[PDB]
């Protein structure tokens, strides 16, 4: 864990080289297209993302800070609708588990019956708990363990054949809130999206998350481009940060635009049979991106041909120009 980094205010989130290294850069062609670009979540390539179910990196701490201002501001970036409180405890259940599995160095669980003894030594934290009692927490289960784990978490009640965003802890977001989308289906929840639901997207995903099994779960990335390494890019906060979009030059793309990717993970909860969706959220600025030229070349291309209404569903046509111009430097063959 290095010091302290904001994702607002001064921005001095950075990627150390071993962080440059594994970010999961996100395009296997030279043009983006909207797939059901689902695979088996299983452990691969050590030192990756890919490795543990969960990823904590370097900058957990920085990162459960912001989380905690952003919650400090707005507590309703974390809802529990009441049918959904023993998902919320099978989603606590998963986490510790795995962290303290995967990551022993910083997590430690140990447990008899119902009495669970749970010790995060990153953040200081040393809790005897009962599972399953509210009243033994400081606050709500899922608050309780989304304040300490990276990335976003959305909740879903599999009923009625369908899917239903009915809990969350969501204050990473790419431009969506958790207080709209609450209580919405699968296909309701991506109504924005263009092209994808045409193409039958949306109803081969359902279909293939509807069959997720305890023990089998799946994941698949998304992208898109964030102005500065803001991981509060929310309606909420919108006056914040949208006006970034204006700044953007031909001298500071460098250091403005980040490459903002997903890793989501989908996981079936064993008690409730919700569906847990995890979104670990990773940025780059494009400085450190362009370190590797492979990835340079690749993102000059996607960006310069990638669809338009794609574009403008992601935020990026204001600057996107510039973007590519600038890109275009690490293109020989352009
Ligand atoms: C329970 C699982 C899922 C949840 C909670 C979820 C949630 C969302 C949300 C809230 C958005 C933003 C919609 C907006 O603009 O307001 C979104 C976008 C999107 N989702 Fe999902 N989603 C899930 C699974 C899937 C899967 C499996 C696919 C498979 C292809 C998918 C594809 C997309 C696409 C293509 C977009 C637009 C993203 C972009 O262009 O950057 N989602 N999703
Ligand atoms: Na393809």
């Amino acid at each position: 864990f290095k010091p302290l980094e904001s994702y607002r205010e001064d921005f001095s989130f950075r990627n150390s080289p071993a962080a440059i290294a594994r970010f999961p850069f996100p395009f296997p062609e030279d043009q983006y297209m909207y797939s059901v670009n689902l695979e088996p979540a299983v452990s691969r390539d050590p030192g990756s993302v890919f490795e543990h179910q969960f990823d904590v990196d370097e900058h957990y701490v920085s990162e459960m800070a912001e989380r905690a201002r952003v919650l400090e501001l707005d507590p309703g970036r974390c809802l529990v609708m009441p049918h959904m409180a023993q998902a919320a405890w099978d989603t606590l259940a998963m986490l510790m588990e795995h962290l303290a599995r995967d990551y022993p160095q910083h997590f430690r669980l140990t447990r008899q019956g119902d009495a669970w003894h749970w010790q995060n030594l990153a953040l200081g934290i040393d809790q005897r708990f009962t599972f399953g009692d509210p009243a033994s927490l400081p606050c709500e289960p899922l608050e309780y363990i989304t304040r300490q784990m990276q990335g976003d978490f959305a909740v879903l009640d599999q009923r009625d054949g369908d899917l239903f965003m009915d809990a969350g802890m969501v204050t990473c977001p790419a431009d969506w809130s958790l207080r709209f989308d609450a209580g919405m289906s699968f296909k309701q929840w991506h109504s924005p999206v263009p092209m994808a639901h045409q193409m039958g997207v949306f109803d081969r995903a359902l279909k293939y998350l509807l069959n997720i099994q305890v023990g089998a779960p799946v994941r698949r990335l998304n992208w898109t481009l964030t102005i500065n390494p803001r991981l509060d890019t929310s309606p909420e906060t919108y006056h914040e940060w949208g006006n970034d979009r204006g700044k953007v030059t031909p001298d500071n793309v460098g250091r403005l635009v980040h490459l903002r990717v997903e890793l989501q993970l989908m996981a079936r909860l064993p008690r409730s049979n919700a569906l847990l969706f995890g979104i670990r959220t990773y940025l780059i600025s494009l400085d450190e991106l362009v370190s590797n030229p492979a990835w340079a070349q690749r993102l000059h291309r996607v960006m310069r041909d990638l669809p338009d209404p794609i574009a403008d569903y992601k935020g990026i046509t204001r600057y996107r120009q510039t973007l590519v111009d600038w890109l275009r430097r690490f293109d020989p063959e352009a």
